[PDB]
């Protein structure tokens, strides 16, 4: 049982590497292997210092490894020590805050976006006094820095890209070298991505797949004389590292050595190192899914692919006897439950009787199932799959029967009448193939006659169908009550409260039951007649709002309501959507609140019990008759038990099937998936930790050679994330004291855009920081670590000014200050533009195409769109989906003015840009950023300035997570431009004028890209 | 399926077209009894109406007597023009009417825009437009140029921008469109 | 909506500055619906946002009125964003 | 203090068996002050302590009366020890 | 009759002595399945246990899996000595 070895480094005969997230060292001379450091979190990079005495180490913490910092390991005394307290953000595809290289004097040079407004701005800093102080090199963003013959070699974006084989975009790794003490030239710029540069003698060795597979290459210090030294065909090589003589790298889980002298490649024999306990225990609540009420006050829930039946308190628990990946569980009878069991072949329906203990699985492959329900009488189930079909499956014969198939989207919103006769469901549809909007109408399936009837017209979005207990009326919701609500900042309007409930009596002539028409004044009788039932529809007298569920009861109607709210937290922090359960009394039309702070709600079969998940993340149950008697559902009394290797195998198969099933190009998907299956599946057995599995899965993902093949979330370590204390200030160690080199502030009047010290009436710039909470900081006291220990609280800080000014303040020590640094950066650019343009040009920055993007665009658009010219900066734009909404605003042409008796002219449109526009972009702008870039040119809004963009336009919409919570993304939506086709993918968008941002440009403190945009416009504005 | 867009009689499962109205709240209406006056006296309440169909069909229903039905008549006029345009264009042309440039204008524009903007051609009818101030907002939408498409592994093509008209546009106006309605007409051409 | 507190030591007011978009439920659109937030400005430099509840013994009081650069001293009060039209600072509460 | 429930399926009773000493506050001495605890015996073997709330679907019911070795089946009810003199089992509560 | 002095199985009316333990919570225990570990993963909860007796007797019970059983083992020891002393002394000596 061998391990997956990775990311090595070498020094003489000593080789260090990563195994089981820990650091190991192997002496080639003796052949002995020993673990030199563990239990620090997940280590992914280790680098010997020049003299090979000390070792710089990068480690990640946080369940998803989203934070990272650096440590030093002293092999002499076995001393471990943390060096950085930045808690740098990190993702598998961008594991920033790392070792960049070492300088002539042997000092460590780190790369980190810790104190920068953007994660792509990983600057170089020379560490001093083991972290006490960081001196910036000012060479701009870079991943590696080597020193050859007294001149610096800068590797930009040179980290590995296992998730994207064949990358050829604008963000590809390139190499630059100094030619004149402060003058740099780009020497290595190939069509493909260059990673892990190293220097042996006078040759730069690096890795690329320009020939169709990962191989080691090399060039002279001029980037000339390209040579290919390997011809690997099994697994891509990664992580080159050298001591100046021999080169070391990893490939397919094994460590290898490459001798530049002989060009010989030798595998190092290390053998079995560590095989931890396979049988693990996990907290069921941490991987909980599908909570549903059963009869007898019992509950069912799915966790980590296992399903359980238990009493509320979690004292009496029964695990459903079925192997891995039960996706859904639903009440099937008195003591029976129906469930969906997924395998590598697909999903299947099964039944389990927790009383007798009998379990039966049907062989019918239902495809990939995303919704499942069972009729109250337990005779059939209703299933929806990614084939866009809704079907019934006889719970006795297992025989399925497709009811209808949508060609637009899945039919996951359905309900079954209590008498099991009708099935109402939201049917997605479009009038034409290229419609921009998918409508949804409610269809009803009559089991008797097996015929489909339209309950609503196809003009809007109807949903949440629900039958009353007596199966006589069909209630549902629609977003049809159009009424616009005004935007409070921009001249705009949107539909915010247009949700309204409706009902359809199934028996013609029978009135809307909520209308209370006297029974003696209505001619009852009549048989079921589902024809033209949309013509009979009637709304219920409930104010429009934003409803998600309607539950008709004897004398009242429950309605799930979601208050109008901002999207920022959900979009970026996974914050849940908060709702409230409202009760509408039919008799008095009075509405009351039943429960608030909800995020989810399940209803009992008999409508007597309600299960809810609240914003606190806990599950509760309560009688719909007396919501006061609410009980908390407990699930962690009993531990979750599993086998690592069994789960690892199950996960790989699922990650592999998902990548195949959701790849945008079906044709290509079959070939690719079959070609890479075994190759990577074979490495799974070497995996012992979650990280190990990740290296394998990501490599197999990269085989699709398409953008957006990600790995997010999941649990990799039980280590709490690293902490960092910030006050939006930069520090410089001057002598024995720290001095506030810079204090950031964007718009002073906005919330969260300035050092918390400004609220005290002073600008801390040039002030000396004496001590924090009584602890002196400076020469022998790391201020970063101290802030780190105070993060999230207010500590007394003592400041000294140049004179007799001293301050004693209780300052809020933030956990982060990136947004502050960003808004400071933008506002700095804004002033600069106004200054250089002499008040004739305006400036707007767009950080991404999501909610942050909308915020910042308009935040400045309302003040900056009326200058003679306008600069739209989309550099570092992280993508999203609102580019089209911004373009729309930019496209507005000013064609008139309102002339008031008093006041000034009002331009028409109000949202029209007054003059000339120019846009700036770069290699860090991508996805929806690529689209904006391309669009800006295509629609002739103005010139595009900067460098080629990222080149990733194959979108994603993940809808399944692995049993451990991991969210993998598959490039499912390929964007196609008229005239350019799918050409943007894997290339990017070229600007009208390419303006490089060189290492010597950062050294001089000039932004040639913004300078050009400013000048180019001053020229255009002449006439 | 929309709220307040039809004769309240439709909620009883029948189309009253061609039916005879015998009486309202027990009072016979006809040659010797003004039905408009009777309805006026019942406005805002539900009255028992006796209807007779051609044959033996008879109906006795409690009907909500509205104080106004302009909006129902309007939406019906709109839907009629819509079917007519689809029919005469053989399914190639879409239709949208904008009654004014206020909150109603915004409602009706989007009500049909989400369903009518992806035909080969589009008729934007602003006849009788009563004005307001949202002309600029609607123009901004019509100005979107479709320049791309997302291609999914499953499902149909999604146009980009989502809010872009697929093909050719034509606008109809009359002497009853005015104010912001004038500005829209002038801008459409400009 | 500016408003001074009874002792004339702080100036409270409202702003439509807390940008955060809300989604249109029918059309692909977003708009700023709940972006109103109250702020406070102590008229005497060094004095903290009264709603922060900074212990009196941990604050160096005193100071004369100084309306210069008071915008730099501005601080938000911990109320969820919404659509507010008036703020009335009282002794131990705010309407 | 024996007491049968209404359906005559369980026998509830009290016992001074929960030995736990309480300290004298004046002299070095201890005494059993709160050692009374209620118990229950299901008259039908296999049937569980009703107060335990074992899900019905997880219990194999049925069974005829069998008073043999019923002390072996005795089970305590989750009430804090004290000094009880009577127990009255009701439908969903015990006095 | 005391609280906490016997296998929780006695509450179901049978003495598990000589019974075979088939499985616990659906998991088969025995030759290739460590029961000590299975129990460990159930500590503090009630788990369905399947027992087989010598004949046709088979039991399916929700048993309370304790975190400790020392006191039970202890009280069993003491009572065994008690009986032994009575027996060997022919009822003349107490313990």
């Amino acid at each position: 049982m061998p391990n997956l070895l990775l990311n090595p480094d070498i020094h003489g005969d000593r080789i260090i590497f990563v195994c089981c997230d820990d650091l190991w060292e192997h002496d080639l001379k003796s052949g002995s292997t020993r673990k030199i450091v563990s239990n620090l979190g997940v280590i992914n990079n280790a680098r010997f210092f020049p003299d090979g005495r000390k070792i710089a180490i990068r480690v990640m913490r946080g369940s998803s490894l989203n934070t990272a910092d650096l440590y030093f390991y002293n092999g002499e005394n076995g001393e471990i020590k943390r060096i950085t307290y930045f808690s740098g953000k990190s993702t598998g595809r961008r594991m920033f805050t790392d070792v960049a290289g070492f300088d002539p004097d042997g000092n460590l040079i780190i790369s980190t976006d810790a104190m920068q407004p953007f994660s792509s701005m990983t600057c170089l800093y020379r560490v001093e006094n083991d972290g006490i102080n960081f001196v910036p090199l000012n060479l701009g963003p870079a991943t590696h820095i080597l020193f050859a013959d007294g001149r610096r070699v800068i590797g930009r974006n040179t980290f590995e890209l296992p998730h994207w084989k064949g990358y050829r975009g604008g963000t590809r790794g390139k190499i630059w070298i100094e030619v004149n003490s402060g003058a740099f030239k780009k020497i290595v710029d190939m069509s493909t991505h260059v990673s892990s540069p190293v220097i042996v003698g006078h040759r730069i060795y690096f890795i690329t797949d320009i020939d169709g597979f990962g191989q080691i290459y090399s060039t002279d210090l001029d980037g000339k004389d390209l040579r290919k030294h390997t011809s690997f065909t099994d697994y891509y090589p990664r992580h080159l590292n050298t001591d100046g003589r021999r080169i070391l790298f990893s490939k397919g889980g094994s460590i290898y050595i490459f001798n530049p002298d002989t060009e010989k490649i030798e595998k190092i024999e290390i053998g079995d190192l560590e095989s931890p306990e396979d049988r693990i225990i996990s907290i069921p609540s941490k991987f909980a899914e599908d909570f549903s009420p059963l009869d007898g006050d019992l509950i069912a829930f799915v966790s980590r692919g296992q399903a359980f039946i238990q009493d509320v308190s979690g004292t009496y628990v029964l695990k459903v006897p079925e192997p891995l990946r039960i996706r859904y569980v639903r009440r099937g009878g008195d003591t029976k439950v129906a469930f969906i069991h997924g395998t590598r072949e697909g999903d299947f329906l099964g039944i389990y009787d927790y009383r007798t203990g009998k379990a039966e699985k049907f062989e019918e492959n239902l495809g990939n199932v995303f919704a499942m329900g069972v009729d109250r009488n337990g005779k059939f189930a209703v299933v929806a799959n990614d084939r866009f079909e809704i079907m019934t499956v006889d719970l006795e014969t297992g025989k399925p029967t497709v009811i209808e198939r949508s060609r637009e989207a899945m039919i996951t919103d359905f309900t079954i009448s209590d008498n099991s006769r009708f099935i109402a469901y939201g049917f997605p549809l479009k009038h034409g193939e290229t419609d921009g909007y998918v409508m949804q109408a409610i269809h009803v399936y009559d089991m008797e006659g097996r015929k489909i009837f339209a309950a609503t017209t196809e003009n809007s979005h109807d949903y949440a169908p629900a039958f009353d207990a007596d199966s006589k009326n069909l209630y549902y919701l629609s977003y049809r009550s159009l009424d616009p609500s005004p935007d409070r900042v921009v001249l705009n309007f949107s539909f915010e409260v247009v949700s309204k409930p409706f009902v359809i009596p199934l028996i013609p002539g029978s009135p809307n039951p909520t209308k209370l028409v006297p029974r003696s004044m209505t001619s009852e009788a009549g048989e079921y007649d589902l024809n033209d039932m949309y013509k009979r529809s009637s709304p219920i007298n409930v104010d429009p709002g934003d409803y998600r569920m309607i539950i008709p009861l004897e004398s009242s109607i429950l309605i799930y309501s979601v208050p109008v709210h901002g999207e920022f937290a959900a979009y970026y922090q996974g914050a849940p959507e908060k709702g409230v359960l409202l009760k509408y009394d039919v008799k008095t039309r009075k509405v009351t609140e039943v429960k608030n702070n909800l995020t989810d709600l399940r209803l009992s079969a008999d409508r007597k019990t309600v299960m809810v998940r609240k914003d606190d993340g806990k599950i509760y149950t309560f009688p719909l008759e007396k919501p006061e008697d609410e009980r908390t559902v407990e699930t962690d009394k009993r531990p979750l038990v599993s086998s690592i290797h069994e789960e690892f195998l199950q996960m790989y198969d699922e990650a592999w099937k998902l990548a195949r099933d959701n790849y945008w190009n079906e044709a290509v998907a079959k070939e690719i998936s079959e070609r890479i299956y075994e190759k990577y599946r074979n490495l799974v057995p070497l995996c012992k930790t979650r990280y190990d599995l990740s290296n394998v899965i990501v490599e197999m993902q990269g085989e699709y050679r398409t953008s957006h093949s990600y790995e997010m979330g999941g649990t990799f370590t039980d280590k709490d994330p690293f902490r960092s204390g910030r006050i939006a200030c930069d520090f410089k160690l001057d002598g024995d004291h720290y001095v506030v080199a810079k204090a950031y502030a964007g718009d002073y009047s906005n919330e969260g855009e300035k050092s918390p010290i400004f609220e005290y009436g002073i600008d801390p710039t040039g002030y000396l920081i004496e001590d924090i909470d009584g602890e002196t900081v400076g020469a022998g006291s790391n201020i970063y670590r101290v802030l780190s220990e105070k993060a999230g609280t207010s500590a007394r800080i003592r400041l000294s000014g140049k004179g007799g000014d001293k301050r004693d303040l209780m300052i809020d020590i933030l956990d982060d200050d990136r947004f502050i640094r960003y808004r400071s950066w933008v506002e700095a650019n804004r002033r600069y533009v106004h200054e250089r343009s002499k008040g004739t040009i305006g400036y707007i920055h767009i950080p991404d195409m999501g909610m942050m993007g909308l915020n910042e665009f308009y935040r400045l658009f309302i003040n900056e769109s009326s200058y003679q010219g306008l600069i739209v900066d989309v550099r570092f734009n992280g993508g999203g989906f609102v580019s089209q909404l911004i373009i729309e605003k930019l496209m507005n042409k000013r064609i008139g003015y309102d002339n008031p008796r008093r006041g000034t002219l009002s331009p028409y449109p109000t949202n029209s840009v007054r003059g000339k526009i120019i846009a700036i972009t770069n290699e860090y702008a991508g996805s929806d950023g690529d689209i904006f870039s391309f669009s800006f040119k295509k629609l002739g809004l103005g010139k595009l300035i900067g460098t080629r963009t990222w080149g990733g336009v194959v979108g994603i919409t993940p809808k399944r997570r692995l049993i451990d919570g991991t969210v993998l993304t598959q490039p499912e939506f390929a964007f196609w431009f008229r005239d350019a086709g799918f050409g943007v993918e894997n290339y990017g968008v070229d600007p009208d004028v390419e303006i490089e941002y060189a290492p010597h440009d950062y050294l001089s403190g000039k932004d040639p890209q913004i300078d050009y945009a400013i000048d180019a416009l001053i020229e255009e504005l002449r006439n």
